[PDB]
């Protein structure tokens, strides 16, 4: 079989490599590569390579990788560029695997793991490993096994066994409910001292080394602890056999507040799950813990357990270690249904680079550009500095804030690729500039036109149009693979309906499944043989029916990704095609687009309601536009409706009908305008919001740019039976925002939007009346404790300080302990209470302690509490939408009705 790597690296002049060979047996070997790279030559020099300019090239075969370097180092002293795929592991992993590489992810040994780690305060910095492991949940893929190391005796506190058997029981037989599934997959040992632990776990790892490591939050503290520790206890030798190649590398980052550390392990691809989940997720919650991304995904409740997490091991050590082994569950079921490890390896083994490198769109569109010029004789540039200079970023519209009863929104379909495609933009594509109007110019298009010739952006750059574009060509190849698998992945839905139509009394005869592609339709010829297969055979037919198509949803996911990380790319000054002059074509670009497109709505539906100067797009954000449709109902009028879902279908058809031709109409004007090479601008309908029918809901309203709230009934042509509140940059999902008002700011709008102001002020009323009966945990504010010494003079706040820090300070006074950068509670106080200042913090995630919760509880100010967290974001909500969350006076109010 065709054998393919596993991870690569380069040690001075040799490439150390783990890869799957010919036989599918994992192993690992030392190469003493001989790199390529290339010059420039005359003309009169033969030769089948050239760069991307068109310049003739001679190819420099190397003795060994350090002459590659040094070569490199001398032509760019002499002035010369030196062209070639400087990466020598990039170039390694080409060469080697000259192919479409197809892997089998059940031979990649992928390791998800968990160090726990008892503290005094809670919070062990990594980096100093101070602490002892106590605990260690390390799940191998190949294995499907749980293995964990639990440290009995501890000077933290000696505890007696885990039971398995309490492990499973239901939470009133007090138990902890791990999963049956996973109950046998569990491979328990017991230790009596930290050494013995951690050296069993050294053997461990050296006889099932990670190729893929990860888990949630590992890069940041799992992994720099372990390594640390070890480090502490045996020796840095020892820690280093955690690489397989005993090679190790230790970054220090700097930050605004301290410096973290980052432990590269040669041999080892780290993937931290929170990160990976951060990336592909094409969402942004408010939190990545795990607890939050597990409701979110797995929609499972939060670990439940008493006091604090630091604690939980004296405290109930049965809970602690069942616990790690269901988080680390919990990480491998949102990856059953993600698929991001996958994701990583698909897009790895594309663009042929290390798979930690999927974090890196650079290094991956560098590797994916490289292989497929080389495929032509095409040499890629030398990289060259530049200078981080700002460029105008993506357009968003001023919103006048108000309440917007009806609104539609528009985008565009893949924008910044789309307009790369549609100027034909490449570093070798660059034909010249033209003398450049301001930008609200091209918007009303009263500047001349910048070239009949050339295809423009309105920054001033023009481009060939005759000529193909390595960048834009590069993005059409992956679009066009996407979809092919798209078409696979369908194909095989198709095969998969005429397999369970033969699962209907199948015969009883014994056979075999069909050796068939399941990309591709059946044929005539096939489903016939499937008329007459055993149900054994047809169900293992489906399993590789359904394989295929994830295999093939993964794979257009993948090209989605690419697509859409490609800008970035060509945006970073340390790409090797990035250009300042085409990251600026392309984002100036998109903002003529957006405003020209507002232009041409507006004038479109001024004359269509046969109104004047009517501004009926009241927002637009990058590559979407939000049209009021307030004019458009009251034209047809709103008495003419049925219901919700009637004036939704008339919108529907408006957009479609009426709108969408217009928009198509004056994008293919701009083409013209700006004589590009091909028209690429798709904008069509989105979402359609609005107050339901016969309601006094206000429909939305926004406060200012990013700043907005809607009521969605139809999202792209999928018609929602229950409105969906779309809520943007409101913060009440934010972290600081107490619980109880996250939910009850929620509430408010919803009412604002749905039923009305009236709705809205009895709410209002009904929270205030609440608010002091509700626990002190759920209406205290989170801040995060950055900077506690500096402002911490004699143990009171000294200049400039902090509300949150100088909570802190008056509860170190009072005195769990507040650990630098962490997070806490904060809590007003009363004039007059015995802390000796105007509120106080304490840990996040914890009660407040005995001896002061009930003094802090009696001197809390409710009322400061509820106008700072409640009414003031409100207020902001409400005076934008031109509402009261409070009846005003009337003069009906002396009645008793
Ligand atoms: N065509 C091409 N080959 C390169 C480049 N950089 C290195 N090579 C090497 O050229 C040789 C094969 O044609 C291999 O050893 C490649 O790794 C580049 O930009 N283009
Ligand atoms: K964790
Ligand atoms: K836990």
């Amino acid at each position: 079989m065709k054998e393919f790597y596993l991870t690569v690296e380069q040690i001075g002049d040799s490439i150390f490599e783990r890869y799957i060979d010919s036989n599918g047996r994992e192993r690992t070997r030392e190469v003493e590569y001989k790199p390529s790279l290339f010059a420039h030559c005359p003309e009169s020099q033969a030769t089948k390579y050239f760069d991307i300019y068109g310049k003739p090239c001679t190819r420099k075969l190397f003795a060994n990788m350090r002459d590659a370097s040094q070569w490199i180092k001398r032509m760019e002293d002499i002035g010369l560029e030196a062209l070639g795929m400087d990466d020598f592991k990039l170039a390694y992993l080409s060469d080697t695997y000259n192919y479409e590489i197809k892997y089998d992810h059940t031979k990649i040994r992928v390791a998800n793991f968990d160090i726990e780690v008892t503290s005094p305060d809670g919070f062990p910095e990594p980096s100093q490993a101070k602490h002892p492991i106590d605990a260690i949940t390390h799940y191998d893929s190949i294995d499907d096994r749980f293995y964990v190391f639990d440290l009995l005796n501890s000077p933290y506190g000696n505890v007696e066994e885990w039971s398995i058997e309490i492990a499973a029981k239901l939470q009133e037989q007090g138990g902890d409910e791990v999963p049956s599934e996973i109950i046998d997959k569990i491979i328990y040992m017991p230790f009596d001292n930290e050494k013995e632990l951690l050296m069993e776990y050294l053997n461990f790892w050296q006889q099932k080394t990670p190729v893929i490591l990860t888990g949630w939050n590992v890069e940041s503290f799992d992994i720099p602890y372990v390594y640390n520790r070890i480090k502490n206890i045996f020796g840095e030798s020892t820690a280093k056999r955690l690489s397989p190649h005993r090679k190790t590398r230790v970054k220090v980052i700097e930050n605004m507040y301290g410096s973290r550390e980052i432990i590269t392990l040669f041999g080892i691809s780290v993937l931290d799950y929170i990160d990976l989940y951060k990336k592909f997720s094409f969402t942004n919650q408010p939190s990545y813990s795990l607890d939050y991304i597990s409701e979110f995904e797995l929609n499972v409740g939060k670990l439940k357990y008493d006091g604090p997490i630091s604690k939980l091991r004296e405290s109930n050590h049965q809970r602690y270690i069942s616990y790690n082994i269901i988080d680390v569950y919990r990480v491998l079921q949102i990856d059953a249904k993600r698929q991001f490890i996958n994701l990583s390896l698909d897009m790895g083994y594309y663009a042929k680079i290390q798979i930690q490198s999927v974090f890196s769109p650079i290094k991956t569109w560098d590797a994916i550009i490289f292989n497929s010029l080389k495929e032509q004789n095409k040499v890629i540039p030398q990289g060259r500095s530049h200078p981080v200079q700002p460029y105008p970023g993506a357009f968003v519209k001023e919103p006048i804030p108000n309440r917007y009863k009806y609104v539609m929104s528009f985008d565009l379909t893949s924008l910044y690729p789309s307009i790369i495609r549609q100027v034909n933009i490449s570093p070798e594509t660059i034909a010249g500039t033209f003398k450049v109007a301001p930008l609200h110019d091209y918007i009303n298009a009263v500047a001349e036109r910048p070239s009949d010739v050339y295809s423009c952006s309105p920054n001033g750059m023009m481009y060939y149009k005759d000529r193909d574009g390595v960048v834009p060509t590069e993005i059409t190849k992956v679009f066009n693979q996407r979809k092919e698998h798209k078409g696979y992945m369908l194909a095989a839905q198709r095969n998969g309906e005429i397999i369970k139509e033969a699962l209907h009394n199948p015969n009883l005869s014994v056979d075999e499944p069909l050796d068939v592609d399941y990309r591709f339709d059946f044929s005539d010829e096939i489903k016939e043989k499937i008329k007459k297969l055993s149900a054994k055979s047809l169900n293992e037919m489906l399993f590789r029916a359904q394989r295929t198509e994830v295999a093939g949803m993964t794979a257009q996911i993948n090209r989605k990704l690419l697509i859409n990380s490609l800008y970035g790319a060509l945006g970073n000054v340390w790409f090797r095609y990035y250009d300042l002059r085409n990251a600026t074509a392309i984002t100036t670009f998109g903002q003529m687009a957006l405003q020209w497109i507002e232009r041409k709505v507006n004038e479109y539906l001024n004359e269509v309601c046969g109104t004047e100067g009517e501004a009926f797009v009241l927002y637009g954000d990058t590559d979407s536009i939000y049209v009021s449709a307030d004019k458009i109902i009251d034209k047809v009028g709103e008495s003419k409706f049925r219901d919700t879902n009637h004036w939704v279908d008339f919108l529907d058809k408006f957009a479609r009908e009426r709108m969408e031709p217009a928009i198509d109409r004056g994008f293919r004007e701009m083409c013209e305008y700006m004589n590009n090479k091909q028209h690429l601008m798709f904008m069509d309908r989105e979402a359609i919001a609005g107050p339901p029918l016969g309601s006094k809901g206000i429909g939305g309203f926004w406060t200012g740019k990013k700043r907005y709230a809607l009521n969605v009934w139809d999202m792209e042509g999928t018609r929602y039976a229950e409105p969906k509140l779309k809520i943007m940059g409101l913060e009440t999902q934010k972290s600081s925002t107490p619980k109880a008002v996250q939910k009850a700011l929620k509430e408010c709008i919803r009412r604002m939007l749905q039923e009305g102001e009236e709705s809205l002020q009895e709410y209002f009323k009904e929270f205030e009346k609440e608010f002091r009966q509700l626990n002190y945990i759920s209406i205290a504010s989170v801040s995060s404790a950055n900077n506690i010494a500096k402002y911490d003079v004699g143990g009171f706040p000294g200049p400039k300080c902090p509300f949150h820090i100088r909570g802190i300070l008056t509860y170190n006074r009072a005195i769990p302990q507040v650990v630098e950068g962490e997070k806490v509670y904060v809590l007003p106080l009363r004039e007059g209470n015995p802390f000796g200042d105007k509120c106080i913090a304490w840990p996040s995630g914890t009660e407040i302690t005995d001896l002061i919760k009930d003094d802090v509880l009696h001197w809390m100010d409710y009322t400061v509490l509820l106008e700072k967290t409640f009414i003031k974001p409100l207020e902001g909500f409400t005076s934008a939408a031109k509402l009261d969350y409070e009846k005003k006076a009337s003069l009906f109010d002396m009645f008793d009705f």
